[PDB]
């Protein structure tokens, strides 16, 4: 490719110019803490993921604004329809203002894991939450990593981590799966049994369909292709708010191609999206990219929503 990695995980779609926030935040494991929920995202946050978010209401301008002041940390939920979740450390801050409006722009990092303890919604509606830091541990597990990332090879061609607690929530966050499959492996506590399960859902792993229709082959794990360096798989937020995580693919199939292609907030700078449907139901299952100058080495990609796929 000639494409830089290095700019999907920049967010640069949300503005150039954030503060940058350095200082670090860890709690002790067995700890109990209250955080504040983050009140739209229904996602699934994994350790070393990342959340660009787009805030407008002004309960939660307000709250980010009290977290700036504070740990700059909350809380994303792992919804089983909340018994777990991750921590989120905003790193990067931005407010602006349109028409009066005051818009927030922030880029979060998905830190450690937690067993919801106990809930509390609040005068402005944004939840709060006391969780027990859970703990994630010691130990090591080369043939394990290997055998994976051998797998990951004859699926696509040093991007990948070499710590088996980051790999572990690597292929936690990038695997095509389902959301009951990214919760067993969050409750997982070592990384030595979650790479294992890891390595089995992938061997019986299938074609990836749309959720509506569950009628339609989309694409397979043999067409994923990392655009970025997070991963082949990555959360964006969208002009309204609404957080999506992507699958970059070089080849979908059963879509069909709905308006012009648009370069107007992509988060693939250089290329330019257009929406994607499902042949049989007509529901938006992502968008095609395409690059606005021939000089760039993948010319055309796919972006398909996990939202939208079930797998078969
Ligand atoms: N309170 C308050 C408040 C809140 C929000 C306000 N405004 C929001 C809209 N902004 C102007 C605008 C208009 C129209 C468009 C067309 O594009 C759209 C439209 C709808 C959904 C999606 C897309 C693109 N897309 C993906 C495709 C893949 C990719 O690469 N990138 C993406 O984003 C989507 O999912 C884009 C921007 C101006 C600000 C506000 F003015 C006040
Ligand atoms: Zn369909």
């Amino acid at each position: 490719i000639n494409f830089d990695t290095s700019l999907p995980t920049s967010h640069t779609y949300l503005g150039a110019d954030m503060e940058e926030f350095h200082g670090r935040t860890l709690h002790d494991d067995d700890s109990i803490q209250v955080i504040p929920v983050l009140p739209q995202v229904m996602m699934i946050l994994v350790p070393g993921q990342t959340l660009p978010l787009q805030l407008f209401h002004p309960q939660e301008v307000s709250m980010v604004r009290n977290l700036i002041q504070n740990d700059r940390t909350f809380a994303v939920l792992a919804y089983s329809n909340a018994e777990f979740g991750t921590t989120a450390e905003i790193y990067a801050y931005r407010e602006e203002q349109d028409f009066g409006i005051e818009i927030v722009k922030v880029k979060a990092i998905g830190r450690q894991r937690f067993k919801v303890l106990e809930l509390r919604t609040q005068s402005d509606g944004i939840q709060q939450a006391k969780v027990q830091i859970l703990p994630e541990g010691s130990g090591d597990a080369e043939t394990l990593m290997d055998r994976i990332k051998k797998q990951l090879r004859e699926w696509d061609e040093d991007s990948l981590p070499s710590n088996p607690i980051d790999f572990s929530y690597w292929v936690a966050a990038n695997l095509p799966i389902d959301d009951s499959l990214r919760i067993q492996l969050l409750k997982i506590d070592s990384a030595i049994q979650r790479l294992r399960c890891e390595l089995d859902i992938m061997n019986k792993c299938t074609s990836l369909c749309c959720k509506q229709c569950q009628e339609t082959e989309i694409t397979t794990k043999n067409e994923i292709f990392s655009l970025s360096r997070e991963g082949p798989m990555a959360a964006y937020v969208n002009p309204h708010g609404y957080v999506h995580e992507i699958l970059t693919v070089y080849k979908a199939c059963n879509l069909n191609l709905i308006g012009r292609p648009s370069t107007e907030h992509s988060w693939f700078p250089g290329y330019a999206w257009t929406v994607a449907q499902c042949k049989i139901c007509a529901s938006h299952i992502g968008w095609k990219f395409t690059a606005t100058k021939k000089d760039m080495s993948p010319q055309k990609f796919w972006g398909l929503t996990r939202s939208a796929l079930i797998p078969t």
